[PDB]
């Protein structure tokens, strides 16, 4: 089989296996900032080093994969508390998408919410435009932020949220359990190919977004991650 | 909503929270060990003592959940490593079969495999009256050992397994990470009702056997779960 | 060359190829538990039956070895988890100190600290009698627990701990290496005369302690050995 | 704490963490096989496609590594079984010397003898240009063919030889174990300053070499590694 596998408890500035795009910083306490409380439509990005190949032409197999992390999202003075985080996956060229406006696109996506990524997002700020349920949730988008299917939630100030996402190569399953600060969690499920919407290699990361009156904190706590390949 | 969780790092025999069944046995460093060594045909179940409502007559709602647990599996001298142990659900008044045969039925069904349970097995011996695929694997079987479905897995003799569920209500898909001792991970998902297979209120263990050639040490290191059922 | 190898995956007390003195038990899953939970000044070690020559009279060569082991240390309930483990190197004669007060003297010292040893232990509790650094540290003993050399480390609760050892007899180097279950890694190294310090043969093995107030699981899970003297 | 680990248990063509140089093959077992024996001066070079930041400038921290790998070298009819294999470190921008000869400078220095890297070599031909030992044997080559140090050894023809190094920051001890075939260990160790030698970048990886009349089989079969820089 064919293994990527990683841990990070803590992030320092430096380390070739994370790249940073945008407005990211790194906290003195080994924490990731993803946006700057200061810019205009800030977007911040972390991506895992190495590309990953999830899927292989010559053989058909896809790989499944199990990571965890846990984030936190905090109330500034004066702001609303917009937009929320992205986990993502895009091919390997992935870049913050050319003239940017932050916000509800939360990083990934054109001023329509289109893009080329499969993510799951914790989003705050409900946009009309891009058909947000009315309240916190958390979605799966394939290619849009006009997800493809959502769940209530609620987004608490300074809490630590812990994620659990498996994807079931076979059944071409991705499954995700949020553990709110209370003890409840909250679940949603939905099959995606991948091996039909991403190129056979591919980056994982994370990334956040802001407007000019909607701003937040948006911190990347850990994140560890196994991905394994039937191989030939 | 309607949470229920607990979580151990130890186990001990005079605990209240949990039920022993069978030859069952806590070791002094806190470890379940499921069979008895110099017992023919041993079997041996834990529950939590307390029953889950996992689902609702009065509003149709289902629970969700998430649990992780690991495990140890070990040979020993002059016996086949058999048979395996089984993560399951079932009824609040589930025992031991009447006059099991330990073995191939992992403690859960009568000898033709059947019973009323929903589980996730380890199963280290291939039975063919099980139809069992013919190596180790993991499976998730649905009231009979007759496995739903299937994949290959490696039990490594000596080596500390970790298990991920997760159970997705409302596409009531049941899915399963696997971390092996190699770092390789494992997956397996499939849809099961949960409201038509169970009632309401369900009990969740552990449950190992063997037969009179074929025994193997069953541990249960650990166990965490958090189930959620929405009351509106 | 003279070379001495053995591999244990798991230990049985009808073993006349190891040594069992103090308070030492093995489990019914194959573990060495080197203390009794329930005595006051708990003390237990486990040598290797058969003595290793590790010098020679006639040419002043010191032989080389590496070993590696795991270990797991767990807290047991109302009691200070203490005092840690030690893999040990002595006189083929060695007994436990008579009138041994166990606690911070892992089992290998009288009470001012010193015996016939060198060793490297796994100290999860701070004597300042014996000049212990103010948190969990592996240390080089020689003759004494009172350190020729610590680094600060962390012990994990029900955490399976591997250790690799080299011993390289022309620079009389010692080096440790221990992985976390976190997947970091621990590192110390120093300079150790064995043949000035230790006699022609000895006997190598694991001691582990506790007193009144201070108790926990010790256990061994596995250790495998080699050792090679050039015999020219 | 800053840590990267990898074990590859065996090798697949098109995995994005491995980067071949030169002659190298993946057989279809997932051995790698450094060089071709039907070319002259043949040179095969495999590295961990991810930089690794040894030691970084902030702080004046050095990380500590440990690493095991096995290989296989096997005389060809009509040949001299030479030249051996390396593992090396080096610059991230490394590459095979411009216009190399194969033969004694193993892939990864001149035609003097010279290049940029600190490596353990398995070196099966007594070249006397780069003054080596008159037998076979292991040596610890900084910057240079011309050992810093050599220990005699046996180089056995099919024999799978397992190796195991550790670096310890605080002495800047590196340490080699390598045990042969008939269970004999032979010990090697050097105080090498990597953070003098060293740019804070560097890749880690495999070099083996061949001549016209020296040609052998060359095969990597597996290698873990995990390296920890503190951080704080
Ligand atoms: O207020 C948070 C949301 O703002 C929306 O953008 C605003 C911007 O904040 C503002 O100053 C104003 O001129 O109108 C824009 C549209 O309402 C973002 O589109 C949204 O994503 C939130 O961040
Ligand atoms: O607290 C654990 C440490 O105990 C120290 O010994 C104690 C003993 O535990 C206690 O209950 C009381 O009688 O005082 C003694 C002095 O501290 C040990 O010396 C130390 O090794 C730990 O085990
Ligand atoms: O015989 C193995 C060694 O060969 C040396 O190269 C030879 C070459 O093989 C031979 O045909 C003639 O060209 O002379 C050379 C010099 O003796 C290598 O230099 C050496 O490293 C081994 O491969
Ligand atoms: O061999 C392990 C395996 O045994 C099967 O039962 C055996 C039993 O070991 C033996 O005493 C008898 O002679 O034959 C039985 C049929 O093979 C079980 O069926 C199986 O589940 C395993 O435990
Ligand atoms: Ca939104
Ligand atoms: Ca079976
Ligand atoms: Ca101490
Ligand atoms: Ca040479
Ligand atoms: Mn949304
Ligand atoms: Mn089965
Ligand atoms: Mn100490
Ligand atoms: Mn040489």
């Amino acid at each position: 089989a064919e293994t990527v596998s990683f841990n990070f408890n803590s992030f320092s500035e430096g380390n070739p296996a994370i790249n940073f795009q945008g407005d990211v910083t790194v906290l003195s306490n080994g924490n990731i900032q993803l946006t700057n409380l200061n810019k205009v439509n800030s977007v911040g990005r972390v991506l895992y080093a190495m590309p990953v190949r999830i899927w292989s032409s010559a053989t058909g197999n896809v790989a499944s994969f199990l990571t965890s992390f846990s984030f936190e999202m905090k109330d500034i003075k004066d702001y609303d508390p917009a937009d929320g985080i992205i986990f993502f996956i895009a091919p390997e060229d992935t870049q913050i998408p050319a003239g940017s406006i932050g916000g509800g696109t939360l990083g990934v996506s054109d001023t329509k919410g289109a893009g080329h990524f499969v993510g799951v997002e914790f989003d705050t700020y409900s946009n009309s435009e891009y058909n947000d349920p009315p309240t916190d949730h958390v979605g799966i988008d394939v290619n849009s932020v006009d997800s493809v299917k959502t769940v209530p939630w609620n987004s608490v100030s300074g809490a630590v949220v812990k994620v659990t996402v498996i994807y079931d190569s076979s059944t071409k399953t991705l499954s995700v359990a949020v553990t709110n600060d209370n003890g409840d969690i909250t679940t949603i499920a939905q099959v995606v190919d991948l091996k039909a919407k991403l190129p056979e290699r591919v980056k994982f990361g994370f990334s956040a977004s802001g407007s000019l009156g909607g701003r937040q904190i948006h911190l990347i706590r850990s994140w560890s991650f196994t991905s394994t390949l039937i191989t030939t």
